[PDB]
């Protein structure tokens, strides 16, 4: 029977748009989902977006017969710099299967063996890092994930190393993408975007984009006028063609790609490491047995691709650190046609949905009474887990292209660092969750004593 929507509270001609007047937005909407249910109306002038949070109506999101990738106000603003890469594109646009056909090669379990040597190699800086700390010292956590993952991208993406150990102001082009991420997200809450009050906040913008082509396009140049064949991402686009086509990506759409690599290995794997670490320290039991698995596996200096592929319960308690905190947390479709959502909700074509990634992950209904309880034994069996309950890496055709490489990347550190050190969260820590294009523990610090075990 056709069910009238659930909307949160209204601010007369602002509607709902007040809401999400916060630095948390995310998490408000998590609350709202919590008040109101599997599905909710946000509605802002000129603009009607639907928040989905159960299983039962995202399993049906995730019809791609029924439901297309949307770029979401925050893609959209994101889109000014990271143009039709592959996260910013339209499904319909030639360069998103064009890039699609191009990269999948490169983003294989397979092409994991090639970047495993360049993960190791800042994975063996952080190590190095946390071994060099002396005693009263602590480890500022999300700090130097990012610090990894940022460089682990750049290296395997176009052989360009950040340095991000080397220091404490990041590299200019980080602050220029930072500050345009932070630009992109901000100008969500702007009810008058054409304000002069922020004419200042269009020209940094500008700026910061400038600083990004600029690196980009000299890198791309740059190896074009070398002739220099490394087996990273940058070369695999500058030899590649699309077997439908025959076309290969032109300069502009590879400075769009290499960008849109730079802010997911910013943003994401940094979080998801995060998190992980997080859990671990407030879970002492499951931190020991995944230590075990460390010590059992990871019996050589360097850790080979082979024994990454082991840490079966370290990438269990990766997904479930996923679950409960997916640091990449929403995705935005579109209904390709009028149809009705579980029965109940009548869309119009074009209609938009946002899946609520960390709602999804709290469906009692799908994970049981313990669904707050960080169990990765959750994640033994994926044919235990129903269709569409766990989401983390988006859905079809347009989930994460960079999903076996997070997940190589944080099996890896995650290994290393449980097989180097124990940790003691020293300061109780209490969650605070930062909200940029992704999810991160902000203030989270411990302390790592060394098993002084060499590398
Ligand atoms: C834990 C780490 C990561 C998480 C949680 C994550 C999550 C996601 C999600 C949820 C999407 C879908 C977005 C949407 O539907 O709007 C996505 C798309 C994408 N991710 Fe990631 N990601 C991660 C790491 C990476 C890495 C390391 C790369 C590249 C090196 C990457 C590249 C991409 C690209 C290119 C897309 C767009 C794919 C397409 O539509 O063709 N991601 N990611
Ligand atoms: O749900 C949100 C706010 C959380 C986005 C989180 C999302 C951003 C991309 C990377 C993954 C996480 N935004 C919607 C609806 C909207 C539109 C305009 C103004 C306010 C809300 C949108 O961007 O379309
Ligand atoms: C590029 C993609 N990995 C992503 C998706 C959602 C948030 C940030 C990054």
């Amino acid at each position: 029977t056709i069910k009238e929507m659930p909307q949160p509270k209204t601010f007369g001609e602002l509607k709902n748009l007040p809401l999400l007047n916060t630095d948390k937005p995310v998490q408000a909407l998590m609350k709202i989902a919590d008040e109101l249910g599997e599905i909710f109306k946000f509605e802002a002038p000129g603009r009607v977006t639907r928040y989905l949070s159960s299983q039962r109506l995202i399993k049906e999101a995730c019809d791609e017969s029924r439901f297309d990738k949307n770029l979401s106000q925050a893609l959209k603003f994101v889109r000014d710099f990271a143009g039709d890469g592959l996260f910013t594109s339209w499904t319909h646009e030639k360069n998103w299967k064009k890039a699609h056909n191009i990269l999948l090669p490169s983003f294989s379990q397979q092409a994991m063996k090639g970047y495993h040597a360049m993960m190791v190699d800042i994975a063996v800086q952080l190590v190095q890092k946390w071994e060099r700390l002396n005693a009263d010292e602590h480890i500022e956590v999300p700090e130097d994930m990012t610090r990894l993952t940022l460089d682990t991208i750049g290296l395997c993406g176009f052989n360009y190393r950040f340095n991000s150990f080397y220091r404490d102001q990041p590299h200019p082009f980080i602050t220029s993408m930072v500050r345009a991420l932070d630009e992109a997200m901000n100008k969500l809450q702007r009810a008058n975007p054409d304000d002069p009050a922020y004419d200042e906040n269009k020209r940094q913008f500008q700026e910061d984009i400038k600083v990004m082509n600029d690196l980009v396009d000299k890198i791309i140049a740059d190896r074009k006028a070398s002739g220099e064949q490394s087996d990273d991402l940058l070369t695999h686009m500058l030899n590649g063609k699309d077997p439908e086509t025959g076309e290969p990506l032109d300069d502009e759409n590879i400075r769009y790609q290499i960008i849109t690599f730079l802010i997911a290995g910013h943003e994401t794997t940094s979080g998801l490491l995060s998190f992980a670490l997080y859990f671990l320290v407030k879970n002492p039991h499951v931190l020991q047995k995944a230590a075990e698995e460390a010590a059992r596996v990871l019996v050589d200096p360097v850790p080979s691709y082979k024994q990454v592929k082991q840490l079966k319960y370290v990438g269990m308690v990766l997904n479930e650190a996923l679950r409960l905190w997916p640091t990449a947390p929403a995705f935005s479709l579109y209904a390709k046609e009028d149809t009705v959502l579980g029965g109940e909700y009548p869309l119009e074509k074009g209609d938009e949905l946002m899946v609520l990634i960390p709602q999804l992950h709290r469906d009692k209904t799908i994970w049981g009474d313990d669904v707050e309880e960080f169990r990765p034994e959750r994640f033994e069996n994926p044919s235990a887990i129903p269709q569409h309950a766990f989401k983390p890496f988006g859905n079809g055709q347009r989930a994460c292209i960079g999903q076996q490489f997070a997940l190589h990347e944080a099996t890896l550190v995650l290994g290393m660092m449980l097989k180097h050190f124990d940790f003691e969260d020293h300061t109780n820590y209490e969650l605070d969750i930062k909200e940029t294009l992704t999810l991160k523990p902000e203030g989270f610090v411990v302390k790592a004593k060394s098993k002084k075990i060499p590398l």
